[PDB]
């Protein structure tokens, strides 16, 4: 027997609390005394990166525009 | 031919061992000392953060209360 | 228009791509100095938490026993 | 109420993020004088076998070759 609605609340759960805890991780390593002054990896910078690309695929599946 | 089961089940895989993963890491990093008394990313605090974005997420699609 | 089959790539992509780099950061941090000897994140203890972890999940869902 | 379209978009905004913020996790980390040279964790063998796992995941369910 396969509870669809379970497998639904495990995996949101599975991805919101992964989501959280990354942001989390990747905030910790942005100040990593070796990762310092390196562009890349500066947090304002991967944050921006980050927000592109998240809208890029949102764009694609859940437009802000509902009539293209 | 696609099958829904198996997708599934490797979406499943995926996802569990990510976050069963990142538990860890977050832990980890919570211990260098290049944010030892940072408050931010205090393990108890960070703990309580994830707790409550996973939490108000679940109570969007999953309510504890079936009948608001 | 919303596009299932690619909206399921798009999913697949990223948490099988995300679970594989996450193995790695694993691997990675489990030889950071800070916690040699922890026995919480000694890599071969992370290794079977995770493990039971994913199969009490897929045992849920997808039990070796389908018949139960 | 179950909002499966919300759900979609919940799901979809967190792998993308998950995703795009451990590419930069597995970056920060590759450069982490501890495993300088040491092979496993060099950026492109890593890159490389990640590569690898998802073209083999991704074959499983949508194939290049649509006729199989």
């Amino acid at each position: 027997a396969f509870n669809q609605t379970e497998f639904n609340k495990l995996l949101l759960e599975c991805v919101v609390k992964t989501q959280s805890s990354v942001a989390k991780i990747l905030g910790i390593l942005s100040l990593s005394p070796h990762v310092s002054g390196n562009s890349k990896f500066e947090y304002a910078n991967m944050v921006e990166d980050i927000r592109e690309k998240v809208s890029s695929e949102m764009e694609r599946f859940f437009p802000k525009n509902d009539d293209e």
